[PDB]
């Protein structure tokens, strides 16, 4: 077999997304970039046969439409899959979308129109996305004309989805009906495009709820209204394009191509051009956004606590164990064999993907240490670090007025969408014996502590 990393180095974590964590990698020869994305055999079932993936893999490398990752290898070891493909650097569309002044149906209409695009040809090569949603739209670079990369198409077909909330967030607004009781074919991704289509123009939902549980009943029972006072902004033919993506019996659901060939898209996309700009739309947008990446990050933070809590105790007890004599210390090669023996047992972390990078991280801790518990600490420090920051650049971000306060009701909804119990989460804030209705930052972080056991 090959081995990825005979070809490969990592060079830093480009994030999480579905099914595993993603990093950016270089070939060792030719010094071609590339986005990786690292599968882990024990955190993720496999629906399908090997036969059938390598089939799937097969076809997916020869693929090639401007809206739609390149994919370039694929390689399997023991422990995980590896995934090898195009690296895009324009980050998330609606990251995008909320960094602007004017935002009209008309750069809704190229936004969708590329979508589509991919979409069509996905499904003419058989192939299914199913979870297709803001997340997996990238921008392809920093530029003002970046073409539209759709990540992640046939994966689900693959393997199976987290049940953690950590992984599932945000994931209920786009999911077709059909998917949730089990006959689907290709018309789910044309739902969820209708879905992200009615996201751009009015700022929220079309199925929305206070939790996870009330948003599938709402896309299960599949009624939605354009009776927000933003749609009154919205051009007819928009709200029939919805209409005919968001229908739902899927043979009776507009197909990716003839969607293409709607007459809001054939309008809006002219060249020619013949508007305002939706400033609710985009003010919501922002809002949603915010909402969505500060309980993503609340859940991360949590899950990395308890991680490091698992991987703190477990590594003090194999130095314990390598403290051949008994004194509480150990030198550069132990250090390092102990950390590997660490990720045998919890399974490689991302950045660590050889021999040569645990040594670089443990070269890193000595930096700082210039006594095997002094170095358990800086280790675990190190590995919560992006998460705690994370945590307080998404606080940040949430808090548009910059009060360095988050209100009892925006603690509700955060908290609906992470999907932490209403009663749970107001009792661990009464434990805030004062009530202002209202927590700074570091009243919130104690807040997420408590509900992961510390
Ligand atoms: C940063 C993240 C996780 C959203 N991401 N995912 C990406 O999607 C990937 C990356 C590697 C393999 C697969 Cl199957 C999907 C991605 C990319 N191609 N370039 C830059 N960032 C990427």
């Amino acid at each position: 077999t090959a081995i990825f990393s005979d070809r490969y180095k990592g060079q830093r974590v480009l994030g999480k997304g579905s099914f595993g964590e993603v990093i950016l990698c270089k070939d060792k020869i030719t010094g071609q970039e590339c986005a990786v994305k690292v599968i882990s055999k024990r955190q993720v079932k496999q629906k399908t046969d090997k036969e059938s993936l390598l089939r799937e893999v097969q076809l997916l490398k020869q693929l090639d439409h401007p809206n739609i990752m390149k994919l370039y290898e694929f390689f399997e070891d023991k422990g995980y899959f590896y995934l090898v493909g195009e690296v895009y650097t324009g980050g998330e569309l609606f990251d995008e979308i909320i960094s602007r002044k004017r935002f009209s149906e008309v750069d809704a209409a190229r936004i969708i129109r590329q979508v589509l695009s991919g979409i069509t040809y996905m499904h003419k090569n058989k192939i299914v996305h199913r979870d297709l949603k803001p997340e997996n739209l990238l921008l392809e670079s920093k530029s003002k004309d970046a073409n539209i990369r759709i990540i992640d198409f046939g994966l689900s077909t693959h393997f199976e989805a987290s049940k953690k909330m950590k992984d599932k967030i945000g994931t209920a607004y786009y999911i077709a009906p059909e998917v949730l009781h089990g006959t689907y074919d290709e018309k789910c991704d044309v739902w969820s495009t209708g879905v992200i289509l009615y996201i751009l123009l009015s700022g929220c939902p079309p199925f929305n709820g206070a939790n996870e549980y009330d948003i599938l009943k709402k896309v299960e029972k599949g009624k939605y209204t354009f009776e927000l006072p933003q749609w009154k902004k919205v051009s007819e033919s928009a709200k029939d394009l919805i209409r005919k993506m968001l229908t739902y019996v899927p043979s009776m659901r507009i197909s990716a191509r003839d969607a293409l060939d709607h007459e809001w898209i054939q309008t809006y996309t002219k060249e020619q051009i013949s508007v305002p700009s939706l400033d609710n739309a985009i003010l919501n947008i922002r809002q949603f956004q915010g909402t969505q990446k500060l309980a993503q990050a609340a859940l991360l933070y949590m899950g990395s606590k308890l991680t490091s809590q698992d991987e703190t105790k477990e590594l003090t007890a194999i130095f314990h164990k390598m403290d051949k004599n008994g004194d509480g210390q150990l030198d550069r090669a132990e250090l390092i064999e102990g950390y590997k023996e660490l990720m045998r047992m919890k399974g490689q972390d991302a950045s660590m993907l050889d021999a040569s990078a645990v040594e670089h991280e443990v070269d890193q801790v000595l930096d700082a240490v210039d006594e095997y518990s002094e170095f358990v600490t800086v280790a675990m420090d190190r590995k919560t670090l992006l998460s705690r920051e994370r945590l307080e650049r998404a606080f940040r971000m949430f808090d548009s007025d910059n009060s360095g306060k988050i209100s009892s009701t925006e603690l509700a909804t955060i908290f609906g969408v992470s999907d932490v119990d209403s009663e749970t989460w107001k009792s661990v804030l009464s434990e805030d014996k004062n009530n202002d209705g209202e927590v700074d930052f570091d009243e919130f972080q104690q807040m997420l502590l408590k509900l992961c056991g510390n």
